[PDB]
């Protein structure tokens, strides 16, 4: 089903005949397939297709173990695929891209309409090959925690030149992306080169605002651990490593956008005349700015069709949500430079991007440990709070439409009839009754007060119906909801706020040096270079040498031995084999002991008859 | 012994803390009161506010009972869930204020109320209070000649609408929520640090003067001239050898149950149980095959010595 996939989608056929004899390049395409990304396989690699059309001790693969995995794996032989995960090196690796290889095999399983018990299998061998990379990223931690983030960065030549953390994310294993070795190794890539490792928030943004204070900071060495992309002098370093760090751009981006904030404030509670003021000018920057930055992530993304670069783009909600503000507000500014009325209107469009950039402070609030699970956890319970607004629109319709309807009876077609439906019910949830228009006086001489409606008197009883249902039996519901899915929602939005660090350090160190208000210095760097450099990859890897790539892979041979030794032998010790093992021995006594009794039997009638005989 | 590590222990405790603050702001306040207007009514504001601290601080005075002392804590414990509530419902505030001032009043002028027309009436709409005569004021008519519309204004009931449904609605029931997940955890952590306070309760009690504050200048009158005349001219029981003796030998009969009882809950243990019962029986094994294979010998030897007789 896969080979019909790749070739169909490569050169469009159809059907292939089934005696193709799939070829190694062939495989190679259903892995890039599978893998999604960047990832190009050592099969369509042009040295391999070299030497496949040159022969269809340079035969033999150097690791055939890699291999023979991927090959288990495709062909969905999961013990077979196991023993070869044991029997190798480069098991980390091993195991993330199994867990991804078998994650990709069940969705498209799935869509291909293939029997169910395909899709549930494969989904099972995803956790089963996923649980074994955390299990031994475990054991590394437990042995040397140094030598554990080595094997977690280092060049995978391997598997497409990734990093175990890239694979990792990509196959998006929580649980993996939020052990102890991976959190406390994102904080080593968000601190940067700086070993400031206490009281982080308030020395960087004193380092900012007083430029002098980087010299006072304490700095880690050249060689500690270089995260790198691709391969008066200390004053200079000093400068350029604190304005290279991701926590440093975090909070330099985080005070210009509480500066843009604040600038856009004073332009609309404070007049705006024909033309713009000087602080509607700084505000006129950050947005355009900002619109070049959100399109350089679209062009220099992962994928290379630019409809793929496009979705991939769509799938952060916080990003498609800025472009759509910043399209919103260069249409409010061309209305704002017109006459009025045209400049009335894009004032009023000024106010509702307020409506968006503030919720925005609310991705930026997203960092802080505990802010940040609180923010996830809002949207969770929002889904809850779609089917309470669903029920309390029909209860506040009923009413609605009951009231003007009874009350003001000979009514004429307009649009201010569905207002009176929505005004008055919808504001006695939140403490107002109306109360001088609950019963108006009728029908009396106070004056002389207007005659009383027909059945008016039902105004008051359909009231109390539906403040009943709406505040003390909907709004109560809705807390009874909140608290019982609090703790799921919780356990699962503490990690995914771990998981999804990983992109916050990533895309930070992507960014450029400048705020958004002056990234068009940087962005003028980045046009130009591209361009003078044509007439004249992605990732933290730590890029290790040859010698340390070997004693990196002894390291993790002893994690494998140790940890099926410790399967075995908490499996040997554990209650259940225990009783299992007495059991069945005491089985095999039965039949022995039996045995002795009838055999004594015979050697006592054999004592007796030597003793006739004697 | 040194001052400044004598000031730091102290400052230890917060409330403490506090009452040095409040005696200083009521000096202040004396200082301006005693004094002539237009200071005499400064000096009756900062005594107004030290009254909130004054009324506040008797939640540790109540804190000696076993009820309410803990639900203090519980308390304390809390107002860290609602300071995350506070940032959220800020920055929610924020932008339904300014969104209400800039599209309603498009014409002010550089002025400190527009912070306050920011903040005031968005804050109040969270405690029951809708403001209903400013949702929707009627406008564009004449019914007098009311004013003509602002562009936009239709905005302000929909941006009320979910300011409110997600003021009201939202974040208090999450807010009930959170305190609600975890009471249970602040409880056996309140009741707990509680009873580890009790200390500090007793100790300070111990050791402070007996009149009254009105009438503790006596009593450190006393203690000066006691300090001075004495100068030039925790509670222990310091009990008796003997008594030391018993409490020893008490003391190693405790660490001698207390390590014997251990061993006999490990040796009594299913677990251990279930250990050394396959242990015997592995050895039982292999010595019944023993004894199968020599018995198997000596019946064949019977058998060849019985052709022998
Ligand atoms: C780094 C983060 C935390 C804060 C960065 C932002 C502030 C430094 C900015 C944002 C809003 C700015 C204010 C916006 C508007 C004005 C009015 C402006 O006055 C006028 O335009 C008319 C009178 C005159 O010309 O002085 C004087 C500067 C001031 C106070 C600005 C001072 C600088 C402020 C506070
Ligand atoms: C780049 C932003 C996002 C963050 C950094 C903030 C500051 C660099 C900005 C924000 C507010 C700005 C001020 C806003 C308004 C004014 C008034 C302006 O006054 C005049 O031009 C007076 C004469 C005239 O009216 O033409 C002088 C610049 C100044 C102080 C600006 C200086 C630069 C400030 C402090
Ligand atoms: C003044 C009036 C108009 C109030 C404004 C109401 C809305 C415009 C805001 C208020 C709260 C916001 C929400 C707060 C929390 C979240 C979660 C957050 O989403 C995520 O983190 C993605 C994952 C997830 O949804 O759990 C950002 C979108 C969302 C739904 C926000 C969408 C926009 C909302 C509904
Ligand atoms: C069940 C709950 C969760 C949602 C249902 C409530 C909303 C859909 C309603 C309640 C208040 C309504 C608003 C109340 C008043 C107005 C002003 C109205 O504008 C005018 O009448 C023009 C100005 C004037 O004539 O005074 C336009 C509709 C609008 C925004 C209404 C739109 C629909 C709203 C937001
Ligand atoms: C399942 C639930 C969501 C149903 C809710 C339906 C009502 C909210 C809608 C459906 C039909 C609507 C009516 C359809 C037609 C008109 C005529 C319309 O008249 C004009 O616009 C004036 C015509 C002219 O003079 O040009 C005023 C709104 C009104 C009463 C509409 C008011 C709102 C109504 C009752
Ligand atoms: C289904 C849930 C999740 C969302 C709620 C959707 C509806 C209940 C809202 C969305 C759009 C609203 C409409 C948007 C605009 C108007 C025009 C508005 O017209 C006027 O106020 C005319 C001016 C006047 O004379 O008063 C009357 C309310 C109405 C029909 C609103 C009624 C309520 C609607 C249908
Ligand atoms: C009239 C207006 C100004 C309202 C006043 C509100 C606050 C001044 C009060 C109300 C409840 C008080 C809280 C109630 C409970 C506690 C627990 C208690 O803390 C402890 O016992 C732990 C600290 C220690 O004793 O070492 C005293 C502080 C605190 C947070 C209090 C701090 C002051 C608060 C917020
Ligand atoms: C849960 C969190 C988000 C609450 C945060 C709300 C406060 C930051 C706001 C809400 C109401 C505000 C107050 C509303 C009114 C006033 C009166 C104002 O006094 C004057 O303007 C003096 C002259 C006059 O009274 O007209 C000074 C600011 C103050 C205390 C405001 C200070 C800031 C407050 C306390
Ligand atoms: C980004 C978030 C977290 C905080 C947003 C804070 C705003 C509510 C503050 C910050 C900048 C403030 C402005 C900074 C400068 C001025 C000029 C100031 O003008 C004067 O003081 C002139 C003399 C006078 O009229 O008193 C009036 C307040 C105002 C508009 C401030 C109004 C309130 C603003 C917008
Ligand atoms: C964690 C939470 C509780 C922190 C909340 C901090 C801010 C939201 C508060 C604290 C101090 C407040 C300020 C204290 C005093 C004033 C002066 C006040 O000025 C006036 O009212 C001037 C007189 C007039 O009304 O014209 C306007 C609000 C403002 C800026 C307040 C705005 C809101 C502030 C910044
Ligand atoms: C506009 C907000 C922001 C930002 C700032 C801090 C954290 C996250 C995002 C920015 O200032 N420029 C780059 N991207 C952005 O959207």
């Amino acid at each position: 089903h896969l080979v019909r996939d790749v070739k169909k989608r490569e050169y469009p056929k159809g059907n292939l005949p089934p005696d193709y004899r799939i070829s190694l390049i062939d495989i190679g395409l259903v892995i890039e397939y599978l893998m999604g990304g960047a990832y190009r396989c050592n099969y369509t690699r042009k040295r391999f297709r070299t030497l496949y059309h040159n022969l269809f001790e340079i035969n033999h693969f150097p690791f055939p173990f890699h291999e023979l995995m991927v090959w288990a794996v495709l062909m969905k032989r999961q013990k077979m695929a196991l023993f070869f995960w044991q029997h190798g090196e480069e098991a980390m690796a091993k195991a993330l891209v199994a867990c991804k290889l078998c994650k990709a095999m069940a969705h498209e399983a799935s869509e291909n309409d293939m029997v169910d018990d395909i899709s549930q299998e494969l989904n099972h061998n995803s956790r089963d090959f996923g649980q074994l990379a955390v299990e031994l990223l475990d054991q590394s931690y437990k042995q040397d925690e140094q030598l554990a983030m080595k094997l977690l960065t280092y060049e995978l030549k391997n598997w497409s030149n990734a990093t175990c953390l890239q694979l990792a994310v990509a196959a998006k294993h929580r649980d993996f992306i939020a052990h102890t070795c991976s959190q406390m190794l994102l904080t080593d890539m968000w601190m940067g080169r700086l070993r400031m490792r206490k009281n982080s928030g308030l020395k960087v943004i004193l380092g900012i605002l007083l430029p002098p204070s980087i010299l006072s900071l304490e700095f880690k060495n050249k060689d500690d651990m270089p995260y790198m992309t691709q391969a008066l002098i200390p004053l200079g370093r000093k400068i350029y490593e604190f304005y290279n760090a991701p926590i440093v751009k975090f909070w330099f981006y985080t005070l210009a956008y509480i500066g843009y904030l604040m600038l856009f404030n004073y332009i609309v509670l404070v007049k705006m005349e024909r033309w713009p003021s000087t602080q509607e000018w700084i505000v006129i920057s950050y947005i355009f700015t900002l619109g070049i930055e959100k399109m350089r992530e679209i062009l220099m993304s992962e994928p290379g069709k630019l409809l793929q670069k496009v979705k991939v783009w769509l799938q952060e909600y916080w990003n498609v949500t800025d472009l759509i503000a910043i399209l919103l507000f260069s249409v409010g500014m061309i209305l704002r430079l017109q006459d009025q009325p045209f400049r009335s209107d894009g004032r009023v469009i000024y106010c509702v991007n307020i409506i968006y950039w503030y919720i925005r402070l609310l991705d930026i609030f997203g960092v802080n440990k505990y802010l940040g699970p609180y923010v996830m956890m809002i949207g969770k319970m929002m889904i809850d709070m779609m089917y309470f607004v669903i029920i309390m629109l029909v209860v506040l319709m009923s009413f609605g439409v009951a009231r003007q309807a009874i009350l003001f009876p000979n009514e004429e077609p307009s649009w201010k009839l569905a207002k009176n439906i929505f005004y008055m019910p919808y504001w006695m949830i939140y403490g107002e009754v109306f109360a001088d228009q609950i019963d108006p006086p009728c029908g009396q001489n106070e004056i002389q007060l207007p005659p009383c409606k027909t059945g008016a008197w039902i105004v008051p009883a359909i009231m109390a119906c539906y403040l009943l249902v709406a505040n003390i039996l909907l709004v109560n519901l809705l807390i009874a909801v909140f608290n019982n899915t609090f703790f799921e929602v919780k356990s699962i939005s503490n990690q995914v706020w771990k998981f999804q660090r990983y992109q916050l350090i990533m895309t930070f160190h992507e960014r450029p040096v400048l705020p958004p208000p002056l990234i068009i210095f940087s962005h003028m760097t980045m046009i130009f270079q591209h361009l003078c450099c044509r007439w004249r990859d992605y990732g933290l890897k730590l890029f290790i040498t040859d010698d340390e790539l070997k004693k990196v892979h002894d390291f993790e041979e002893q994690c494998i031995e140790e940890y099926f030794r410790e399967k075995d032998d908490r499996f040997n010790s554990s209650n259940d084999e225990r009783i299992r093992v007495t059991s069945e021995r005491v089985e095999n006594m039965s039949m022995r002991l039996e045995e002795v009794n009838e055999r004594e039997h015979s050697m006592k009638a054999s004592l007796q008859t030597v003793d006739i005989r004697l």
